[PDB]
């Protein structure tokens, strides 16, 4: 049937719907931090959020979506490995059972909690559906969670999922500044990938942060009371709604630090 995370509809079937699912540019990968090379020519990214307009909240039945109004350049990225504007649309997670699992991509094989992934659009695109259709259309920043001190401009996130437990339920969500949940640091890692998600599309640029964000024990527990079934139906909590590591084949991943 529909793909999830489930036995009977998880990663190892999508190839079946979704033949990409087999490709050459397929995400996540693991990070391989001796094998990466450091790019001198990379720029440092430039992320101006500081007019960002977030709308709505949404549970989707895979994860949470924080959506943003993209119908101006309010909160884009751009230099590091990008040419032109991205604006944010939306940003999500991924997240584990446990502590010891949730991340899509791994560094030197480590796994942490849970990942962000802020969603980001090329603007001479037009349109988010326009721009997954191309090779360079879209640019993820990943962020890494790791459990430790709660993180306090993820509170109003968290505060918010009781109402949106789910599939299908949504939840007004303005004036969140997406600037509190960035680490100090902007180091990162590049390369070429798609989306982690059916329809799985070739066309990212993965931007990973060296730096996690801690968030405690608590934050992430809320996570993990989600559902992956609607209203009325049987419960199944929204745990472990992570993809694992895909070939690298032909891909070289830049640093952007020593
Ligand atoms: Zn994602």
């Amino acid at each position: 049937h529909h793909w999830g995370y489930g036995k009977h509809n998880g990663p190892e079937h999508w190839h079946k719907d979704f033949p990409i699912a087999k490709g050459e540019r397929q995400s996540p990968v693991d990070i391989d931090t001796h094998t990466a090379k450091y790019d001198p020519s990379l720029k440092p990214l430039s992320v101006s959020y500081d007019q960002a307009t977030s709308l709505r909240i949404l549970n989707n039945g895979h994860a949470f979506n924080v959506e943003f109004d993209d119908s101006q350049d309010k909160a884009v990225l751009k230099g590091g490995p990008l040419d032109g504007t991205y604006r944010l649309i939306q940003f999500h997670f991924h997240w584990g059972s446990l502590d010891g699992q949730g991340s899509e991509h791994t560094v030197d094989k480590k796994k942490y909690a849970a990942e962000l992934h802020l969603v980001h659009w090329n603007t001479k695109y037009g349109d988010f559906g326009k721009a997954v259709q191309q090779p360079d259309g879209l640019a993820v920043l990943g962020i890494f969670l790791k459990v430790g001190s709660a993180k306090p401009g993820l509170q109003k996130v968290v505060d918010v999922l009781d109402s949106i437990k789910t599939k299908g339920k949504s939840a007004d969500f303005t004036n969140f500044d997406p600037r509190g949940l960035l680490p100090e640091s902007l180091d990162y890692w590049t390369y070429p990938g798609s989306l982690a998600t059916p329809p799985l599309l070739e066309c990212v640029t993965w931007i990973v942060l060296k730096e996690p964000i801690s968030v405690s024990s608590e934050q992430v527990l809320k996570f993990r009371k989600l559902n992956f079934n609607g209203e009325g139906e049987p419960e199944e909590l929204m745990v472990d709604n992570w993809r694992p590591a895909q070939p690298l084949k032909n891909r070289q991943i830049k640093a952007s630090f020593k």
